[PDB]
């Protein structure tokens, strides 16, 4: 008895190039055991003549071609099925071209080979049991090789008797054993199939060697809409994009879903191929099997048997991965890992949730429940299971979020509800913008995308301004979300070439800057964009021109900062973010948590009313002039005032013909008056008490394009609707906080001021634009002064405390510290002390060898308390062999310094004051080369100009020794708050600054 069992990726093989069969007459024997529904059994030659004999899915196939026209038969599990695990029979007979194939010896099949031939001739290659390619040999219907048992295999013809399963065993120099071995039975096979229970789980795959073919299968079971099944590049070409040098283009093949709906991807070297693997949504949570097969250009994708045909575009037949392919998601930061535009799941972090189950590639078994599965795969499990409890039911999903029934888990769409994290137990963090801030996350390499999800909820009182921005270095391109006329705007702008679009845009909600918390979400898949604010509608477009693919270096909010390209830009931000949301990313937290580091902002963390960029105006008659209002279709105009006046001019702009619009202050009340053709109007902006209570009022005042005008005073809607037409520009300068003197004179009708307004006003917003009411002014009368806190402080003799020097800045002075020994910011604090005690010390700056300074002028202090006559306090010396140092001593209780700087030494000497006394004194030096200057406390300047040649740079500074150890003069006393040449040396070592090495007995004292 001849019996082998056939591992699954072992296969017999015979060379029949020594004695040919060719043959009108024959006939083949064997009996079979599996449990598996396809695989090759055997099969012989190539061209036009072969025949070749498997199991397809659970019936016994065969086919003969003897060159011209195929016989095929497919005998039927008639009473069980075939791959039951027990033995079945096959003898198939052929006189000329009539064949007939019998099971078990009794379910008989017959029929012809076509056209006239009779004569199978093949001279390559006998194969048993699996091949090296078994979806390429001619006319097979499997690509399997065979797993499980094959018994007593004979091709007996009229000539020759090839008796293949006992020549495999005894051994011949004819039969080729490629690939395992092993010649007994009763013994078993099956493989699991697995879970990824989380999108980020992958399992890593062993090299798929394609060429001009291969194939692969595997089955597949999820209720997850979206997810990455199994990915593969290849190596960077050197035939760049045109428009994206920067990209990396590479070969390759994606399955993938994407809404339910199956997918495959292929790219070659030339242009890529989407297909919709099969019309039904796929997330049936049902076992689906997946045949790939591909041959060069190429290919079809198998859905439980219904295929569908592709070719990809150009010549290319080679698709040449090389290393590494992934199977149910991608690694995070794999270097060498490059994800195609092409490729949503990838570039949208949806690593395949579900089940994955008996896995071919190239025609071979791969098992999973070991591959890297016992290889410490996080996130996959041994069986596969359908928990029949409805997890959204385990009612999981905190503060109103979205709960999703997902596979073994639920998912939970946190983003309109101020929380994150896996169940939104995470309040979510805000920032806050005042118009000069932005928060920018530059992503450490460059982002090229083809889709997008987006979110982010703002709230702000302004119709326009930036919510968030895409931004490349190299281009225009962006994607942005903006607040335009009080309604939020989505534009992808994607730029040029094959000259020899415009933007495209979605606008959704009206009147968004009520100062509520809106929530926006855009979905980008290539062409398609959907925006949609809040619960209602989402708002769709197609982009019509055929680009689609978007270059981003950073991620932009408050501030427009990149923008090389555009010579204009949607204004900056005052509101406040939260939860940003861009494929994934909580950028906002991120950056706030500290889990990134390439996020960079000047916005500030946590909600605060904002007043922005408050500016006062001090008489009543000072006033700014700007450039005209341009109210073009609507006008919006937003402001905060704080007064403690009842009556001015606030705003005053004019037209032509009677044209104007005003906003003042009437006896308290807030009053807009304006005329657009149809004569003269006054609203009053509603409010109880006066609006002079030195606190801030938020004024809010608009005309929409149906003509209707609404008056905001803090919480109180106002509004009128006034007469239909044709909206003209303003003509004169755009004044606010006053006019021209004599202009009050002649100010149109329903207009009370005859004088300018008093106070404060902040957060200006014309029409979209946001002034620097004292800087951007035309012209300016009487005095405009930043802040709302009056002027800022200014020197006075007493300012600073030791002799710091007393500077002016924009907001106050500041004193510099630096050569008095002290520390604080009025030179008032102790500088950092160290106490050297008994048997001396050493505190030594080591510069690190490149940054060794060399100067023209030093300066240097330091404070210090001594009993010593003899000492050295500081020393600064060259490098091992140059002259050049200075010292700063005590020499017979006098304090002095000595330096050279390749001439003579110089001395200068405190000749007077006590200092080796027991109490704080301060000493001061500077050298300008030759000449040099000495100062103790309060002591007259000591100052000492050399004549003759003196040469004037100290050379390559390299170490600062402090304590007097090293010149044998050890010191003992208070050193505090040096300073030399811009080092604070003791607070650098009170801070382990690693070029400070500290020896022998000297302490850091304690503060108050
Ligand atoms: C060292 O000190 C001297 C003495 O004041 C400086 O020499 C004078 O420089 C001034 C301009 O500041 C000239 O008008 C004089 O002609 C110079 N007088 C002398 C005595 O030469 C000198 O420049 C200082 N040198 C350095 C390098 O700081």
């Amino acid at each position: 008895e001849y019996i082998a069992t056939f591992k699954g990726s072992e296969y017999f093989c015979y060379d029949l190039s020594q004695n040919p069969i060719q043959s009108s007459s024959d006939e083949i024997t064997l009996s079979f055991k599996t449990l598996q529904r396809n695989g090759l059994m055997l099969h012989t030659g190539k061209s036009a003549d072969y025949v070749n004999l498997a199991l397809k899915n659970g019936a016994v196939s065969l086919v003969i071609n003897l060159g011209s026209g195929a016989f095929e038969a497919l005998v039927e599990p008639v009473n069980g099925k075939f791959n039951d695990n027990a033995w079945h029979d096959v003898k198939v007979t052929r006189n000329l071209r009539q064949v007939t194939i019998s099971v078990d010896g009794i379910l008989t099949t017959t029929g012809y080979t076509q056209e006239d031939y009779t004569m199978l001739g093949s001279d390559d290659f006998f194969y048993v049991g699996g091949s090296p390619s078994t979806a390429d040999l001619p006319g097979s219907p499997v690509s399997n090789n065979f797993m499980g048992c094959l018994k007593e295999v004979v091709y007996k013809n009229n000539d020759v008797r090839l008796e293949l399963s006992r020549l495999a065993k005894q051994g011949d120099p004819k039969m080729k054993i490629h690939g395992v071995v092993a010649f007994k039975c009763e013994n078993v096979a099956t493989l699991d199939p697995i879970t990824f229970e989380t999108p980020e789980s992958f399992i890593s795959l062993p090299k798929w060697n394609a060429k001009k073919t291969g194939s692969i299968s595997f089955d597949f079971r999820t209720t997850e809409p979206n997810g990455l099944i199994l990915f593969s590049h290849g190596k960077p070409r050197h035939q760049k994009d045109a428009k994206h040098p920067q990209m990396i283009k590479v070969d390759f093949f994606a399955i993938e879903m994407l809404d339910g709906h199956l997918y495959l991807l292929l790219d070659m070297g030339s242009g890529t191929i989407k297909i919709k693997a099969l019309q039904k949504k796929v997330n049936d949570g049902e076992w689906y099997h997946v045949d790939f097969q591909r041959d060069g250009r190429s290919g079809t994708i198998s859905v439980n048997t219904l295929r569908t045909p592709y070719t990809a575009p150009g010549e290319s037949e080679i698709l040449d991965l090389d290393d590494e392919l992934y199977l149910g998601g991608l690694p995070e930061n794999k270097a060498g890992l490059v994800f195609p535009t092409e490729v949503w799941t990838a570039l949208l972090n949806y690593g395949y949730v579900g089940c994955i189950r008996d896995l071919f590639i190239d025609g071979q078994s791969k098992d999973i429940r070991q591959m890297a599965e016992v290889q410490s795969t996080a996130g996959v499990k041994p069986s596969c299971s359908r928990e029949t409890a409805k997890p959204c039911l385990s009612n999981p999903c905190k503060n109103n979020g979205m709960c999703r029934d997902g596979w073994n888990r639920y998912v939970c769409d946190c983003s309109g509800t101020g929380y994150l994290g896996r169940s939104c137990e995470r309040e979510a963090t805000v920032l806050s913008y005042d118009g000069s801030m932005f928060m920018k996350i530059q992503l450490p390499v460059v982002m090229h995308t083809e889709a997008e999800d987006v979110s982010l909820r703002f709230r702000s009182q302004r119709a326009y301004g930036i919510l968030m921005a895409t931004t490349s270095r190299d281009s225009a391109d962006t994607l942005r979300l903006e607040l335009d006329a009080g309604r939020v705007k989505l534009t992808v702008n994607l730029d040029c070439i094959r000259i020899n679009k415009g933007p495209e845009t979605l606008f959704a909600g009206y009147n968004l800057n009520d100062n509520e918390w809106h929530t926006v979400r855009v979905v980008r898949r290539g062409k398609s964009l959907k925006l949609t604010v809040d619960d209602q509608q989402a708002m769709t477009g197609q982009m019509a021109g055929d680009h689609t693919r978007l270059e981003f270096h950073n991620i932009e909010t408050g501030i427009i900062t990149e923008r090389r390209y555009l010579s204009s830009v949607p204004s900056n931000f005052i509101g406040h973010l939260q939860s940003l949301t861009f494929n994934g990313m909580a950028y906002i937290d991120l950056c706030k948590n500290g889990d990134i580091d390439y996020c960079e902002l000047n916005a500030r963390f946590g909600f605060r009313n904002i007043i922005a960029d408050p500016v006062t105006f001090k008489t009543k008659s000072s006033y700014v002039a700007l450039a005209t209002l341009q109210a073009y279709t609507s006008m919006h105009l937003f402001f905060q005032f704080k007064t403690t006046s009842l009556d001015g001019l606030i705003l005053y702009n004019s037209g032509d013909g009677n044209d104007f619009i005003v906003v003042e202050l009437v006896k308290g009340y807030l009053h807009y008056v304006f005329d657009l053709g149809n004569g003269a109007n006054l609203i009053k902006g509603s409010s109880n008490k006066p609006l002079n209570d030195n606190q801030w009022h938020n004024v809010m005042i608009s005309r929409d394009t149906s003509n209707l005008h609404t008056v905001k005073i803090d919480t109180k809607i106002t509004t009128q609707i006034t007469a239909g037409a044709r909206n003209l520009d303003l003509k004169s300068d755009l004044y606010i906080g006053g006019v021209a003197k004599e202009t009050y004179k002649s100010l149109p009708k329903l207009v009370h001021a005859k004088e300018g307004f008093q106070g404060c006003l902040a957060s200006v917003d014309l029409n979209g634009r946001l002034p620097d009411l004292i800087s951007d002014a035309l012209f300016c009368n009487g005095q405009i002064e930043r802040g709302c806190e009056g002027p800022s402080t200014t020197c006075q003799e007493d300012s600073c405390s030791n002799q710091g020097v007393c500077l002016q800045q924009w907001d106050g002075f500041s004193c510099d510290c630096s050569m008095t020994s002290f520390s604080g910011p009025l030179c008032n604090d102790p500088g950092t002390t160290y106490i050297f005690s008994k048997g001396g010390g050493q505190i030594t700056y080591k510069w690190p060898p490149n940054d060794r300074p060399s100067t023209r002028a030093d300066r240097l202090a330091i404070g210090f308390s001594t009993v010593q006559k003899e000492a050295v306090l500081v020393r600064v010396d060259s490098s091992s062999g140059l002259g050049d140092y200075l010292e700063l001593h005590i020499h017979q209780g006098k304090i002095g310094v000595k330096f050279n700087v390749g001439t003579d030494d110089i001395a200068i000497e405190e000749s007077n004051a006590i200092i080796n006394d027991g109490k704080y004194h301060v000493v001061r030096f500077t050298r300008s080369g030759g000449n040099a200057t000495l100062q103790v406390d309060s002591w007259p300047v000591i100052e000492r100009y050399p004549a003759g040649r003196q040469l004037t740079i100290f050379n390559s500074q390299a170490t600062i020794i402090i304590g007097g150890k090293e010149q044998g003069q050890p010191f003992q006393g208070q050193l505090s708050g040096l300073y030399y040449n811009g080092l604070k040396v003791l607070n650098m070592a009170a801070e382990n600054d690693a070029n400070i090495a500290i020896v022998g007995n000297v302490r850091l004292v304690g503060e108050v």
